[PDB]
């Protein structure tokens, strides 16, 4: 039906009135969903999503944004500090993505290539693992324990965060996490040595998968 066609098409007239008269985040947003899932025009997309991050700073946006900047989508340099820098601000400013996009602001820093001087900042990445972990995102709880088991040069290792966040991790899905976790409680490294629920992680591990 050609009026169906004509109420859809209209849909993207007046997403732009919004956008691009009124300026509302969200009506920019809906037009973005718009480009992308109806007309495919990402390059488009851009364009809204340049806007809507860096005039509006709408979290969904910036979030949106950094994805296209990792691989350089819709027109854009890929470019892995300024994806970066929006998953910064879809971080700070909560929305629906900012869980996801903590962790990938923790997974950047703590690699580093994206810091000022190309090092790992563990400080960094912790304060926005801890954010994400939080959030339920069992990678960024994983990471994080990491962090602790190893430590770095500027990062001291520390046992007692190491089995807390390996906890949060085992709880939420992950395999690896249960199994440092139980040869903590086994031998007691940075906790009190409790060997019935020590079986009981390694029993936990093995279940998983």
């Amino acid at each position: 039906e050609e009026q169906v066609k004509s109420f859809l098409e209209n849909m993207e007239v007046e997403c732009n009135y919004h956008c691009y008269h009124e300026k509302d985040p969200d009506g920019c947003y809906r037009l973005v969903d718009y480009l992308e899932g109806i007309r495919k025009n990402f390059d488009e997309a851009a364009k809204v999503l340049k806007f809507n991050c860096e005039e509006n700073q709408h979290s969904d946006s910036c979030y949106k944004l950094g994805a296209y900047y990792v691989t350089g989508k819709g027109g854009l340099t890929q470019d892995l500090k300024a994806a970066a820098r929006c998953f910064l601000m879809a971080c700070e400013k909560p929305g629906k993505k900012s869980i996801a996009a903590c962790h990938n602001v923790g997974l950047l820093a703590h690699d580093g290539q994206v810091n000022e001087d190309g090092q790992p900042d563990l400080g960094k990445a912790r304060d926005y693992y801890t954010r994400a972990c939080d959030g339920g995102y069992t990678s960024s709880c994983f990471n994080l324990s990491a962090m602790f088991l190893q430590g770095a040069p500027g990062f001291p290792k520390d046992m007692d965060l190491a089995c807390k966040y390996s906890m949060k991790a085992c709880d939420l899905g992950h395999i690896w996490a249960c199994a440092n976790a139980s040869r903590m409680y086994k031998l007691g490294d940075g906790v009190d040595k409790d060997e019935a629920k020590a079986e009981v992680l390694k029993n936990r591990a093995q279940q998983l998968h």
